[PDB]
């Protein structure tokens, strides 16, 4: 049945939401390893703003540490800690 | 606390996840109008398959109806119903 307007509106407005993030996006300089899993669940800003000229962006952020399987193709693999940024608070700011 | 590898691995794996989707994306023929909210919360496949040849895609889908404010800028606006696609089940498939 039908999702009411104010429910849609409040649920979609700019806020941190669990987002599955590719590790290569987080570590864009990495060219030596591949990773399992290849993506991680992180809280990141998402959703929309009242004014279409605005973007939902973080105003507070902090790192979380996750164990990732770090693989060097044809050589080996190791469980290692890697840090990932999470968004704690978000606001609507100009595009 | 450090997130353990098997916890990261299981939570990142291909599954339906709440995703904030721009309405204009879903409906590029809706040129004439503005929408509030401009995006909606939808269950969509997300996450990783850990085989760069495989991607996470829907194998079961359904529709959901939501109340959305349709706006003709500086002219008028009306709360109407719009239907969106959701993903109920996902699997890892070749790209």
């Amino acid at each position: 049945e039908v999702v009411k307007f104010m429910d849609v509106y409040q649920r979609s407005y700019c806020h941190p939401i669990e987002t599955l993030v590719d590790i290569f996006q987080e570590y864009p300089d990495e060219i030596e390893y591949i990773f399992k899993p290849s993506c991680v669940p992180l809280m990141r800003c998402g959703g929309c703003c009242n004014d279409e000229g605005l973007e939902c962006v973080p105003t507070e952020e902090s790192n979380i540490t996750m164990q990732i399987m770090r693989i060097k193709p044809h050589q080996g693999q190791h469980i290692g800690e890697m840090s990932f940024l999470q968004h704690n608070k978000c606001e609507c700011r100009p595009k």
